[PDB]
C-alpha cells in the first residue's frame, strides 16, 4: 500500500480540517495522489462538512465517509442522541484499507479526539491507527494549555506504539503574542512542528490556499511521505 | 499523614481554583482540618493569586505557596521569562509533607495541566502525586472536547498508578444545554462525578459560597476523605 496518516486534534476548533486540506494541497502539488477519509462527521446541524471543506480548499476528489450526525458532540454522544449506532469497527478499518494504495497519501481525519469512541464497540481513532498501521499527525494550538494537551496526546500515542508524524499548529496568530511565541519554541522541543498555518487560512480561495499550503510545509518532508 | 489530593485541570480556566475553594469549604463544614497548597503560581504580574482567591471564597487561612512568576504562561516559560529557576522537586515535596498530618485534607492545586513541568528538571504534578501517594481530583468542563481531554488525563494518571479521586465539573450552566447534559452523562460513565459547580460561583459571597459548596458534594464522600 501507500501511506496512511491519522490527523487528530488536541482540542476542538483547532484547525484539524484546514490542516487536512493544507497537507493534501501540499502533497498534491508535489505530485502525490491524496485521499481524505472522515469516517464520522458530526455537527451537520450547524453545517459542518469537513470533506467538502477539503474538496473546496485542496481539490481532493477521493473523499470518503460513513456516517453524519446533526449534533455538535463526540460521535458516541451524537449517535446516542440520534438513536442510531456508530459505524462498526470493520466498516472503518476496511474503508481506510481500501482507500489505501501505492503512491497515495490517505489522511484519516478524526472526530472528537484521539481517545473517544469512533466506532462501536468502544473502538477509538487510536485503535484504528493501530489496525491500519498509520502514524498520527497531531494538530495543536499555540495557546495556553497546549503543552499539557500535546504531552498527553503523545503519551497516549506511545502507549499503543502509534508513531507520531509530528505536530501542526492549526492556526498561527498575527501578531503572535507572548504566550504563542513561547509555545511554538516549546512545542518544537517535544516533537517536530511540520507547519504553522496562518490564522484566517480557511477563508482563502483555492489558488491562495494552495499558495499558503505549498510554503507551509517542508517540501522534502511532504515528498518523503510517500 | 492525612489525605493529600492533587487538584488538576483538563485545560485552562476549567475552574480548578473554585473547585479547590468549594471542596475546602465543604470539608471545613464537615469539621475537617483543611490546608490548600499552590506550589507554583504564574501570572502574578497580572494579579493572579489562586491561594488568595481560595481564602476569599472559602475563608481558608491555612494557605501555602512557594514559587511565584510574573508572566501568565506555563511555569517553565514563566520562570525563564523572569530569569528564574523552577523549584526543585524536594522543595514542592517538603512543602506538602510539612502541611500533611493526620486528620487533615491537604489540597495541592496544580499550575497548567497534569503533565506540565512544575519543578526542575521535568518533574510534573503526576510525579509529585506519586512521591506523596496522593490521589488526583480532575477538574473538567461539560463542553465538546472534554471527553477526550478527560480520557487522556485518566490514562496518564493510571500509567503511573495515581488513583483518580473522581471528576468535578468546574462550571455547570443553568440551564444545561443538550451538549452539556450529554457530556455530563458520558463523563459519569468514565468516572465518579463528585460535583458540578454552578456557573458564576466566584461571585458568591462567603455565605452563599459555603452553602453552594455544602450542597455541591455528596456529604458521605467529603466526610470519608479523611479518617
Ligand atoms: N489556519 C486556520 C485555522 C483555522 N481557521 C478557522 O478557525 C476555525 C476554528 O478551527 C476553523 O473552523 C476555521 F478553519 F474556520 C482558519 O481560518 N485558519
Ligand atoms: N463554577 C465557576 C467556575 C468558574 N468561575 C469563573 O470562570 C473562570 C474560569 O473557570 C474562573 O476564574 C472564575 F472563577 F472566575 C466561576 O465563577 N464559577
Amino acid at each position: 500500500g501507500g501511506t496512511i496518516l491519522v490527523v487528530t486534534g488536541t482540542g476542538t476548533g483547532v484547525g484539524k480540517t484546514v490542516v487536512c486540506a493544507a497537507l493534501a494541497s501540499a502533497a498534491r502539488q508535489a505530485g502525490i495522489d491524496v485521499a481524505v477519509c472522515k469516517p464520522v462527521q458530526t455537527g451537520t446541524a450547524r453545517g459542518d462538512d469537513d470533506l467538502a471543506e477539503v474538496g473546496r480548499l485542496a481539490g481532493v476528489t477521493q473523499l470518503a465517509g460513513l456516517a453524519r450526525y446533526p449534533q455538535p458532540m463526540a460521535p458516541a454522544a451524537a449517535a446516542e442522541h440520534a438513536g442510531m449506532a456508530l459505524p462498526a469497527r470493520d466498516q472503518i478499518v476496511r474503508l481506510i484499507a481500501d482507500l489505501d494504495r501505492p503512491g497515495r497519501l490517505t489522511l484519516v481525519e478524526g472526530a472528537g479526539g484521539l481517545l473517544v469512541e469512533l466506532a462501536e464497540p468502544g473502538v477509538t481513532l487510536r485503535d484504528v491507527a493501530v489496525d491500519v498501521a498509520a502514524a498520527a499527525l497531531v494538530v495543536v494550538t499555540a495557546d495556553l494549555g497546549t503543552l499539557n494537551h500535546t504531552k498527553l496526546t503523545l503519551e497516549a500515542l506511545a502507549a499503543q506504539q502509534v508513531s507520531c508524524a509530528g505536530l501542526v499548529i492549526g492556526s498561527w496568530p498575527d501578531p503572535p503574542g507572548l504566550v504563542a511565541a513561547s509555545n511554538r519554541s516549546a512545542l518544537a522541543r517535544i516533537a517536530m512542528v511540520r507547519a504553522a498555518l496562518p490564522a484566517g487560512a480557511a477563508s482563502l480561495d483555492a489558488g491562495d490556499f494552495a499558495a499558503m499550503s505549498a510554503a507551509a510545509f517542508d517540501r522534502n518532508w511532504v515528498a518523503g511521505l510517500v
